[PDB]
């Protein structure tokens, strides 16, 4: 009940075969997009997609059963659950999204070929020291964001209307994208003073991003300096 | 057993009721925007918002005289004091743009949170070693903004008539938003040369722009 | 004869002769452009095209003579090499294919230059140490690219709806080149919460490229530091 | 004679009263870009602007002489000195391209003062590393210029029907500047694989721009 059952999960070619899988059904997805493929080859994507998701299926409860308690002390399996499950909501005649979200399950190459989950950690990795920065930010943008709603609003509700669209415009400033001409130009054409929201929002909002990649390796490189390397 | 006050304002429950204020005061702006809401729920909103500036009117003022010898000279509160200065409505013989100005308050929540008074921090940390490459180019910008306007302010007012109107523009340029169609395919028409002032000057503030990247890490 | 054609090859004398016939190839080729050259006299350049090919289609045997082995195993050999094959192509007549590639044949400045070639090297060899965060990128792309097709590309043609013309719209989007007003505040429309697959798309591949050239730094700053640790 | 206002210019008095001067024609250069104050008063402090240059051309006079044979081998000294020459130009010349150069003048605030003096020379100090590398491009964007007149100038003359209009187009796609939608998906409406030498050539470039700002630390 464990013994013949634990060796065979942990086989060589059995994930070789639900790597064999994961790599295979990600190749109808790709012939699924043109409908000149499936009206020429429909019922074996349509219904190949549902003889893979099952091994996917035994597989996760297998390796369920193997572990145990430390199948869901893994975000990788964890996530293997997460992925694997959202498909076996009835997504085929229901929203569209599950349907669409039923294709996350080749995020699982990720989770099933190892070396990519050292580099998808590396960058995992990262976020630790990040998420002091990135807390800084979401208030700079909440308290400036409602600043916008109010000024323009009114006026230019598409873009800085409700709160949301403050954030979804205010974004897109960030990135700088199309903002010249696109959004402050139009808006200095009914309030001209309102390059003095933009322009040095964007200082303040590139200066922040540069100064964490000046950081990234100091102050990310200074934790892997301090246990890893005085063992010499 | 003079002076009793001055045990209340410094401890580590004051913030998380100040702190814990400012979160509530900086979550009631935000319910605001809603349209709807503040129809149906304003009557609190307005008082609320109330309660509170006096009350930080109360704190800051009941912080003035617990730090004296580093008060003024602390910026941080001194943020504090003429970011709540705002919110009751000046009288100076003044005109209403200042309403939107007091939500700068909800700083407030990095004023009086260390892990976001470290970071500020970190953020003017190294603001010297940068200002005067910052004051460089800020010659290289009006310089350029010179000649800009001083070659194409005639048949261009609109994108460089004046030395303001110039300089909106080459930050632009700068930041590269859609400069060559946006707006040098244009002037190439009246003006077929215009391309040799922004290959180069595009080059050079980003030369120098990304130079200043490099020349602070190992620092 | 293999002693004395060694000595015409790799010579002081091959680089002033190849090195130069091949830059006043680059300069002559500036000018089968903007065609009033080529009405008038066009015929000098049209078979300055031979002389150049055929000076160098014999080194094509000459080396390969000299380095008989030696030469097909030499990265910066198999390039000159494919570089004149490709352009040993019919000068007029057929379709036009790769009329046009043969300004490839200027490359070989590269390949006889060894300025060049060590900075192409410093270039080309932080190349592997990314390879598989490369196809970490072909994975997390494919994954979205049908995401698309199978969501916007009923209404959209242009920008998705298709294995092939999504990739595409994406690898723009990832540029951040005119992507909001341009190409998500239209999807919008459709279908508002079109950014909750643009607003992540973007904070994920922005962030790998920033930890997969923050890796490009200290990658070659983690070698520097190990040479000069162990004696100083 | 020859040797004795030496002590006139290497002086501590000397470099500030030209700065001050190169500050006042600075403010009062940035002032001459006016549609108003040039007409109004500005033909009365046009002669500010041809007494400021007397007073440079002379001081450009004996610096020489201090220096003999070594005022033309000093980096900043021959740049000030062309520099002069060009806004030397008569009140009425040819094409008055130059009375608009006229502000490379002011650029004697960087050449005049030792700390925007070396910094440029720390910024010139990382061009002959990478010497190295711009060429190793003006190679690469000229070939693939060459490439575009002989698939889209006669299609797209605009964009890349010379050589000329691909550079543009090419330093253009480089900025990633409106690339796809405004350059790139158009020429897809007419020849479909535009995007095959568009997106690669976008990661050759791309390539080579960042390795070159990482080993920046070495040239
Ligand atoms: C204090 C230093 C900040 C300098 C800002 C850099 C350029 C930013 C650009 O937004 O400039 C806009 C201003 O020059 C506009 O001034 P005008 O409206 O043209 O007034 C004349
Ligand atoms: C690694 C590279 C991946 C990121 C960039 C990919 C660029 C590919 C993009 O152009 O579309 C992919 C092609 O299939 C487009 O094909 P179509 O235009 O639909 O067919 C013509
Ligand atoms: C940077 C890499 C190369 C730098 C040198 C050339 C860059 C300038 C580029 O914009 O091209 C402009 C030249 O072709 C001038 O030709 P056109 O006026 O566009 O003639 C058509
Ligand atoms: C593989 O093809 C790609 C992928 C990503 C890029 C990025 S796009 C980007 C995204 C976010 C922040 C900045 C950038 N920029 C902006 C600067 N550019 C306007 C000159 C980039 O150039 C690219 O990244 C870098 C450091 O060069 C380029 C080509
Ligand atoms: C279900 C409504 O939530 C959202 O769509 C948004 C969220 C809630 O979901 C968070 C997903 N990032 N967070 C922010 C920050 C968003 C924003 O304005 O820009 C992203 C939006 C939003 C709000 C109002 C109008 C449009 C939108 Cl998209
Ligand atoms: O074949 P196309 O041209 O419809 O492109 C997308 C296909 O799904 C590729 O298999
Ligand atoms: O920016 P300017 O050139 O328009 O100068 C503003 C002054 O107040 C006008 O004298
Ligand atoms: O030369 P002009 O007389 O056409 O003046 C404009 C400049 O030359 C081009 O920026
Ligand atoms: O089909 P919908 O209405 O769920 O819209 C798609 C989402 O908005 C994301 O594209
Ligand atoms: O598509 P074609 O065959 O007409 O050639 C034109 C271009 O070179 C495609 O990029
Ligand atoms: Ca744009
Ligand atoms: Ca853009
Ligand atoms: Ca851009």
């Amino acid at each position: 009940m464990y013994l013949r059952i634990t060796n065979i999960v942990e086989s060589s070619f059995f994930t070789k075969f639900i790597i064999y899988l994961i790599v295979l059904n990600g190749i109808t997805m790709g012939l699924e997009t043109s409908k000149t493929f499936m009206q020429s080859f429909g019922v074996y994507t349509t219904l190949f997609n549902q003889i893979v998701i099952t091994i996917f299926t035994i597989e996760i409860i297998l390796r369920i059963y193997v572990h145990r308690i430390s199948f869901f002390k893994d975000p990788w399996s964890l996530f293997d659950f997460f992925v694997v499950a959202i498909s076996l909501v009835p997504t085929s005649s229901g929203f569209e999204i599950l349907r669409v979200l039923r294709v996350l399950r080749l995020f699982r190459l990720v989770t099933a070929v190892p070396q990519m989950r050292k580099i998808v950690s590396a960058l995992i990795s990262v976020i630790p020291g990040m998420l002091s920065v990135i807390a800084l930010m979401t208030l700079f943008f909440y308290i400036f964001a409602i600043m916008a709603t109010q000024l323009f609003g009114e006026r230019f509700p598409e873009w800085f209307g409700t709160l949301g669209e403050s954030f979804y415009t205010l974004f897109q400033v960030m990135t700088l994208d199309d903002w010249s001409n696109g959004i402050v130009r139009p808006l200095m054409e009914v309030y001209p003073y309102a390059y003095v929201f933009f322009i040095p929002f964007i200082f303040v909002v590139t200066f922040v991003m540069i100064n964490l990649v000046v950081a990234i390796i100091v102050d990310a490189m200074a934790i892997l300096n301090q246990k890893e390397e005085q063992h010499i």
